[PDB]
């Protein structure tokens, strides 16, 4: 496999389905990333994660670099030897979690040089650039200010991550497009990335509410090159996922259990006597073995294999959605399955 | 299967390995039972509950009254379909975790008769006697009077039991030895319950010291009925069920992890960058899988991950020592690996 390809092979309208291939594997598009907070995706055993259909996972360089230290994970070899994940991880930068023009000095420092350096010292296989992430609302002067500022971090990134050859030859670089909900500068940050070019392009600074995020996306995910993949960050509601995906984007990240008819708060007392599975239709091993009734009394009870089964069930009810998502898009029926899963969700 | 059926494979002194035949499966003896609280065995789902080699989980009648509740557990199918784990379950009676000849009431009733039912109502294979438990220390007086109690509460428990027709055809029921520290209260509390009659027979009001529990061991486990089981309620630590077998017992119940060498912490500071498994010659998941340097991370971490990789490890270690101490028995070689274990988990 090489360092990294990504492939389209089918489309409908602005949707779009394919591979992202790399060293330690393929990535189905569109794709939800777990996210492994402190090298742990909460409850799950890695397997555990690969088994819900996972193809990747997300850490968060913030949290790592606090505890255990990126040193450390480096010298006992990694993050994916240390916490037992052997496919592709993806890291943020920092940039949400933790000021001047170097970087940032915070209490429990990060510049583009030391962000990329950190997801280094991790082994990340997507690395991504360190920005400047710009409050919601934002004056047009103050996201202008922020997203140039964000841009001259953008080619700072990429001359770090460049000037390492191991990282260079084994991982890729996505690009961070900011600009808050204004149309002319996120074209002018659009721009400015791909002169400066990337593997992939994520959609900073969104996640306001639904129609606004969307009304954003429609002329903003347009703007971003074609042929590499476009990552939304910070966004994973079911319904979001569904309406991004139809604004052509193929990357997001991770009491309360998904079902297709809609969400349910399995603490609630109707469920301390249901015998049937938290979803009707979901294939997870949960949903095989437990019903509602147990896992009701797991969570009110504060035992952690409630976590365990609510997390696993979860994870895989996103994995399905995906999976659907993709199928949909290859069998050019999206837009069908589409209005079918909004009439069910939301009945 | 029948009911019920102990057989006695081999012996070495006091020491004997077999197995208990019921109509969930078959119960390797020197048994060790992982207590399953509040429904589940923390941290563990069933299937990996088993992978260690366990044949059978202690289930807590106290916790379960409490919460979720008996009847409501027999309404969803019982403690086996509700928590998924479908092979041979004990439960005790409360007498520990709970004043009248009655019973007793306390605030968040039980008595011989409502303890059955309760056990019933779970649907427990082995079926433990409504005792009331000796403080420690007791005066010889107070000690009588107790045990004098629980032998007539150990009456009232065998007959409620009997009056159960589904009960009495599919499960089994264990009286419990009383008496504190003093040879004749435990030698009458001995023929009390052998005159009345059980299936197997436990030790109950120790765990004072390891010196002196062993020597009221020395002369209370030969007291009772030699062809049916002894169980020693209460008593988990590695060293005291190997004097404890070397005694004449057969059953036990459940950041420190478990090795050969004696215990760890793995929250210690010494272990943060040590990539070598928990145990060295542990079989277990997490030994293959995982260093010492990840789950202290987890640990102090506060991660969810970290206490299911530490408690899969040390449930696996208890049923290695199980293991070895039935094999070591019937190949007549027990003496010497009592004395092999202790000369290096003391070394
Ligand atoms: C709170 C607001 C709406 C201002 O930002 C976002 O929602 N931002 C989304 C987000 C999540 N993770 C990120 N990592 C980085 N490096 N940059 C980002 O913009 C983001
Ligand atoms: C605290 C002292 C030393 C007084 O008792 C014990 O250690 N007792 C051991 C024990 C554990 N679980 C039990 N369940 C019941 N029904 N009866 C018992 O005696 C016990
Ligand atoms: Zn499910
Ligand atoms: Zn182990």
């Amino acid at each position: 496999r090489p360092r990294f390809s990504f492939s389209i092979a089918a489309r409908e309208g602005k949707a779009r389905t394919g591979t992202i291939e790399m060293k330690r594997g393929v990535i189905r598009t569109p794709a939800f990333m777990p996210v492994g907070t402190a090298a742990t995706v909460k409850a799950l055993k890695p397997e555990t994660v690969r088994a819900t259909g996972a193809d990747i996972i997300l850490g968060n360089t913030y949290h790592l670099m606090l505890r255990p230290g990126a040193e450390r994970i480096a010298k006992l070899g990694g993050l994916h030897s240390f916490m037992g994940w052997d496919r592709p991880i993806l890291t943020d930068s920092g940039g949400f979690q933790v000021q001047s023009e170097e970087g940032v000095t915070f209490k429990s420092m990060l510049s583009p040089e030391r962000s990329i350096e950190i997801q280094h010292l991790l082994g990340s296989d997507i690395v991504m650039a360190f920005d400047e992430v710009t409050p919601y609302p934002a004056t047009p002067s103050r996201a202008a200010s922020s997203m140039e500022r964000s841009m001259r971090w953008a080619k700072r990134s990429r001359d770090a991550f460049d000037s390492r050859k191991e990282q260079a030859e084994n991982a890729a670089l996505f690009g961070i497009q900011q600009g808050s909900v204004f149309e002319n500068l996120r074209q002018q940050s659009a721009d400015a990335l791909a002169e400066i070019g990337f593997d992939g392009y994520a959609v900073g600074g969104l996640s306001e509410g639904q129609d606004e995020m969307f009304r954003v996306l429609d002329f903003s995910v347009p703007m971003l090159p074609d042929d590499k993949p476009h990552y939304l960050m910070g966004v994973g509601k079911p319904d979001d996922i569904v309406g991004a995906v139809e604004r052509g984007i193929d990357m997001f990240d991770c009491g309360q259990a998904f079902t297709w008819d809609g969400p349910i708060n399995i603490r609630n007392a109707r469920f301390s006597e249901d015998l049937k599975p938290l979803d009707s239709e979901c294939h997870c091993a949960v949903c095989q073995k437990w019903s509602r009734a147990y896992i009701h009394h797991l969570i009110r009870a504060g035992e952690i294999l409630g976590a365990m089964l609510m997390t696993e069930h979860n994870i895989a009810f996103y994995q399905q959605l995906m999976q659907k998502i993709r199928d949909s898009i290859s069998e050019g029926r999206f837009s069908q399955f589409a209005q079918d899963f909004r009439a069910r969700y939301f009945a």
